[PDB]
């Protein structure tokens, strides 16, 4: 699956911001515009530890920006849930989406 990160107005989303892909599918994240941004996962409480092993994988460093010289990032995630991702800076501008895994 494909989404974009930001766009070239600086807007903090997420586009599409929910996904549907089936398991073990790539994601690849692509940062749109100048504004930096990152993916991180949230860790369902109850979460098995293979699904918060699975989950912080699939996410960035904190330390981590996209830009115009590291442009995207794959995540793959295997077991079936939903799952809700998130931009660590804008955070509080709720720019984050949802990853349906089938
Ligand atoms: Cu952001």
């Amino acid at each position: 699956a494909k989404v974009e990160v930001g766009d070239e107005v600086g807007n903090f989303k997420f586009y599409p911001d929910s996904i549907t892909v089936s398991a073990g599918e790539a994601v690849e994240f692509t940062l749109v515009g100048e504004t930096g941004h990152n993916i991180v996962f949230d860790i369902p409480a109850g979460a098995p530890g293979t699904v918060a092993s699975e989950l912080k994988a699939a996410s960035m460093d904190e330390n981590d920006l996209l830009s115009e010289d590291e442009p995207s990032f794959k995540a793959k995630v295997s077991t079936p849930g939903t799952y809700t991702f998130y931009c660590t800076p804008h955070k509080s501008a709720n720019m984050k989406g949802t990853l349906t895994v089938k």
